[PDB]
């Protein structure tokens, strides 16, 4: 018979060759095994085969994931196995869709959601860094802040508007720290920065105060006890400040004579 281990599945999934999987699910049934169990994750990580096959793609599509959540569907494993929790030196706490969002795939963000990913998995910081290559990077620790603070308005529609389960734009990280609070924390004070920070955070408070009408984002405050608009004025981020300011003059208009 044909059997497996942690080394084989890693280079199979690395090589990204899904022609070496044949007969796993077997494997699995008989031996009454999963692939969220020890034996079968990286253990210095705690990364199983679903992230470590995110991180090695042939031109942005490796070919062993779709079988991959089949197989874990067919086990009774499969929202175990996208919600498996993985860390590195610089996150703990990480999922498969925030290699799935940071990687920048539409595809696979799209798949993972429909099958059952946590949408609010918390990526949090391990010891803190420098701005020189310390791929830490704050952007909120939630996949939908995550997503909002690397530019990506199609992942951001895809999550709070698919069908399957959406991503609540009122969450809080461990910070306090709502998706407007991270666009401020990464926004930095250049023009092209600046530029879809600012687009982001009213396509937000525009889709929110759709949703949750009885609710204001802007006016939830961080541990700090500061607002978005505080905040920019405190860390000193002048051109979301400026707009948040002139928004709100603009929202003013309210108000006839």
């Amino acid at each position: 018979m044909k059997v497996f281990n942690r080394p084989i599945l890693f280079d199979i999934v690395s090589r990204g060759s899904p022609d070496g999987l044949e007969g796993l699910l077997s494997f699995l049934l008989t031996h009454k095994k999963r692939l969220t169990d020890e034996e079968f994750r990286e253990p210095s990580t705690g990364k199983t085969c679903l992230p470590k096959a995110l991180l090695n793609l042939s031109a942005g599509r490796n070919d062993t994931i779709p079988i991959l959540l089949d197989i874990a569907e067919k086990t009774g494993n499969m929202r175990e196995f996208i919600n498996s929790p993985f860390r590195d030196v610089y996150y703990r706490g990480q999922t498969a869709l925030h290699i799935a969002i940071e990687r920048r795939c539409k595809h696979y963000v799209e798949l993972l959601v429909e099958k059952g990913a946590d949408v609010h998995a918390q990526a949090r910081g391990r010891f803190f860094q420098p701005k020189d290559e310390g791929g830490y990077f704050y952007f909120g620790e939630l996949p939908l802040s995550l997503a909002a603070c690397t530019n990506q308005p199609h992942i951001v529609h895809y999550l709070t508007e698919n069908g399957h389960k959406q991503a609540d734009l009122r969450r809080q990280d461990s910070r306090g720290n709502t998706v407007l609070h991270a666009l401020v924390a990464i926004a930095d004070n250049t023009r092209e920065n600046t530029k879809f920070v600012t687009k982001m955070y009213d396509l937000l408070l525009i889709k929110c105060a759709k949703l949750f009408p009885d609710t204001n984002l802007e006016a939830l405050l961080n541990n700090d006890g500061l607002s978005p608009l505080m905040m920019a004025a405190k860390t000193g981020k002048i051109g979301i400040f400026q707009h948040i300011i002139r928004r709100e003059i603009a929202d003013a208009a309210a108000h006839h004579h």
